[PDB]
RNA sequence: ACAU
DNA sequence: CGATGT
């Protein structure tokens, strides 16, 4: 119903899809950009909006805060829960550095522990999340 | 269908 | 119009 501004929002950007991919955390409230991922040569939307809630809980967790986090991602979402990125994206030389980072983020999932809520931005109702890359 |  | 996903 309505927005739960003490939170942290993350969102991925891209060019093309496959293609360039970045992802960036805010706060909710004010919009401060809190971290943001260098540009990764290959990868699909789905994979850095998983990145992003996954960075999003190592941040939170780092300073010790119980913030929830928005992901506009159905998929990302259920992919963090399942603690497992089902993506199709094809696994090779080019999309190396990708899949080494999701690999990665599924490994720390499995060797940490949070109760940090992921929430889904209702963009329906609320407009665009607030990381949102306006392109 | 829904979410990107 | 193309794509990634449940
Ligand atoms: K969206
Ligand atoms: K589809
Ligand atoms: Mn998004
Ligand atoms: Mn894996
Ligand atoms: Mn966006
Ligand atoms: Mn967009």
């Amino acid at each position: 119903e309505e927005i739960i501004w003490e939170s942290l929002s993350v969102d991925v950007g891209s060019q093309g899809n496959p293609g360039i991919v970045e992802y960036k955390g805010v706060d909710t409230k004010t919009g401060e950009v809190l971290f943001e991922r260098e540009p990764i040569p290959i990868g699909t939307n789905n994979m850095g909006e998983f990145l992003a809630i996954v960075h999003g809980l190592r941040y939170l967790k780092e300073r010790n805060s119980r913030k929830p986090i928005y992901s506009d991602s159905q998929t990302a979402i259920k992919w963090v829960k399942d603690k497992k990125a089902k993506s199709t994206l094809v696994r090779n030389e080019e999309t190396a550095l990708i899949w080494k980072l999701v690999d990665e983020a599924e490994e720390w999932l499995n060797t940490h522990t949070y109760e940090t809520p992921i929430l889904k931005w209702q963009t329906d109702k609320w407009g665009a999340i607030k990381a949102d890359y306006g392109r």
